[PDB]
């Protein structure tokens, strides 16, 4: 098992991109299911500054999260995450989104595209809000540089 979960993990690890790509994990979810994923990443690692270097960005694409809490663990175990793809989720408004608030403080590209939430009026600039370093929403820039240097 421990095995099986390293062997996955480690195909889906880019190192030139900094990327663990956790999308589609249903195609080879639950929270307990995702904890044990994430008690593995930070046992990879001695040093939690180079578990914050490997791993840069995230994917946990398509796999039908209807609340990050089905997911939350990624914001104790990847607290300086820089990128992170949320998209073809199920994600409906905003309280489906606000357990992460206070969380991924240098969080500066999330991408929310093909969930419900991202056609909400005031989306864009609650989440913008949420994320003190976020730049990049959907592709679109939300922050300069200079403005994010500031927040």
């Amino acid at each position: 098992t421990k095995q099986k979960l390293t062997s996955c993990l480690a195909r889906r690890y880019n190192a030139e991109q900094k990327l663990l790509d956790l999308s589609a994990l249903g195609t080879d979810l639950a929270e307990k299911s995702f904890k044990a994923l994430m008690h593995l990443v930070s046992n990879e690692y001695k040093d939690p500054e180079q578990k914050n270097e490997a791993i840069q960005a995230v994917s946990l694409a398509r796999n039908d999260i209807l609340d990050v809490g089905q997911v939350y663990s990624l914001a104790v175990t990847l607290p300086r995450l820089r990128r992170l793809d949320l998209s073809g989720n199920n994600l409906e408004n905003l309280s489906k989104i606000s357990k992460w608030q206070q969380e991924f403080r240098f969080l500066e590209e999330l991408h929310l595209t093909g969930n419900p939430v991202t056609t909400l009026p005031n989306y864009a600039t609650e989440i913008k809000k949420w994320f003190p370093s976020l730049q990049i929403l959907d592709g679109q820039q939300i922050r300069t540089p200079q403005e994010a240097a500031e927040s």
